[PDB]
């Protein structure tokens, strides 16, 4: 198995560079509205603690440069929603795709495409960690760089990067700018939650394990939902939501082991641990494949 | 800042995809200016798979038996030939999206996005490294062949792989696009294994740096070894030995952590006979070799 990205070309043909003074950061150019990070309004001092309200007002739309690549495209209008800036530009981006904005829940993974000046560099593979941040690989001037699914010809746009915390996760928005998880834009300390490991994903794993062969792990017993989810809380696994129960339908069916049967499998995993076993050739349980992702790479 | 591994960004190569179809067999081609470039056993039936004479074969074709689809448009072929195991389309237009490009062969233990593409549409893209025995840990299912691995330096888009196979083992085996074959394998359909594969040692001594400048050096040690001594100890558990080159290659993330690069060696020798005891470095229980010193850096 392996981590593997969406092709990145959609959304490299929306990047562009957004710049308020020397505060350069990436924003998303749809039709003829670029979305950014409003923080690229903020000074340092103010970044400090940010009145974004009051930093707006003094705001017209000549003090905004987007640019794509070195071309310059005229903001003709500005307005804030939650923690994003949305700037209305004069011209409608050829290259935009099919979208939808979408907020994901824990768990699910997308596509980052890392970004600097408006160029992208690099494209991975994120989870949505139940602690609300992932694991990425931002540096300064990453900010604006979005996370994305791909579902036929429709891009799918999740996230909006914003931070990095202390414990080297990072945090960011929806594109209707509403934070992920319980954190701020401002330059303040804050702190993950401690994170749980992602239940409906190991399970997805298992599922793959016994697709390819692999299922020494089975047991002939099944167990409820509420019993897993009480012991599952008590070894820092997340409890399973009835989404989980239905997105790991399709896994069931190509398996023929019902979503419970797997999850009294697992418990026993968690109860009796590895014994010195392998799946999937690791003593590690898997945890950023979902379902989906699975069934995308076997078939 | 964070480590992860990481593709290029794949739009230039993704507006060279096409779709290739002879016969009954359907892959993927790379259409740069007015050429169409794919795996060559295209051509073949069953029959023809065991032992194929393709100079044979693909003079008895005509270019109206290649159909060629962009989408929504089909491409006239006015003209075929074949250089090793890949097939030339010559076809009437040039592909608009043409980036700067080259054709390169990769030196084992070098690194590549690969996009991975089915009937002519990109599906996924990822990172590989080129395996000291000329294998490739991707992932690839039917339909795959004709996909492309690449670099990006500036804006030219340098191509080093187009797909062709997978090995019994679940490891993958592809030309680079002059058609010569990574390793000993063959665009034949029989069973191949690989030579013994090793480790790229330069790798796991770049991804251990990147594991301290992340703030993780649990495996770190006081010891000090020789070059001779680590290389030693490294071809006993089939790791590659390293080079001047390589040590010189890694001074940037020494100096970078002002840890020593035979310090680092002493601590990976530490690893190889101890192992890790359960612990993990950046999330992995094992020693990962698909990073170079080169992409540890651009990351940090
Ligand atoms: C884009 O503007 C940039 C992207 C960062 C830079 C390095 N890696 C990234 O992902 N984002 C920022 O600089 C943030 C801007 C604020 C208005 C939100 N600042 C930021 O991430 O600062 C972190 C905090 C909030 C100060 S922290 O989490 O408390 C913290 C403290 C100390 C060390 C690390 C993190």
């Amino acid at each position: 198995f392996r981590k593997m990205a969406f092709p990145s070309g959609k959304v490299e043909g929306c990047m562009v560079q957004v710049t308020c003074g020397t505060t350069t950061l990436n924003g998303l150019w749809l039709d003829d509205v670029v979305y950014c990070p409003r923080h690229v309004i903020c000074t340092s001092e103010d970044m400090l603690n940010p009145n974004y309200e009051d930093l707006l007002i003094r705001k017209s739309n000549h003090n905004f440069l987007v640019q794509a690549g070195n071309v310059q495209l005229r903001v003709i209008g500005h307005s804030m929603q939650n923690c994003v800036l949305k700037l209305k530009v004069d011209t409608a981006n050829p290259k935009t795709p099919k979208y939808k904005f979408v907020r994901i829940q824990p768990g699910q993974t997308f596509s980052v495409l890392a970004c600097y000046n408006g160029s992208p560099s690099g494209v991975y593979q994120c989870a949505m960690r139940p602690n609300f941040t992932i694991k990425g690989s931002f540096l300064n001037g990453s900010c604006g760089s979005v996370g994305f699914n791909i579902d036929y010809d429709c891009v799918s746009f999740c996230y909006m990067h914003h931070m990095e915390l202390p414990t080297g996760v990072h945090a960011g928005t929806d594109l209707e700018g509403n934070f992920y998880g319980p954190f701020v834009d401002r330059q303040t300390a804050q702190a993950a939650g401690t994170d749980t490991t992602i239940t409906v994903n190991v399970l997805a794993w298992l599922y793959a394990a016994v697709i390819n062969g692999d299922r020494w792990f089975l047991n002939r017993f099944t167990t409820t939902l509420n019993d897993f989810n009480l012991v599952a809380m008590k070894y820092n696994y997340e409890p399973l939501t009835q989404d989980h129960v239905d997105i790991l339908g399709p896994l069931s069916a190509q398996t023929g082991i019902a979503v419970l049967d797997m999850c009294a499998s697992l418990k026993e995993l968690l109860q009796n641990g590895m014994n010195g076993r392998t799946i999937l050739g690791s003593a590690l349980l898997e945890d950023e494949f979902t379902p989906f992702d699975v069934v995308r790479q076997c078939s």
